[PDB]
């Protein structure tokens, strides 16, 4: 349990889709919203 977004949840929410294929999304460090930890 260490899922914390480096960006604001509002912004991570915009990229909540294609998170599986968006490598930059992972680099944005938004494990929440996508549910990927």
């Amino acid at each position: 349990g260490a899922c914390e977004n480096n960006f604001s949840d509002r912004e991570c929410e915009r990229r909540k889709k294609d998170c599986d294929s968006s490598m930059k999304f992972r680099e944005l460090s938004c494990p929440k919203t996508c549910g990927t930890c």
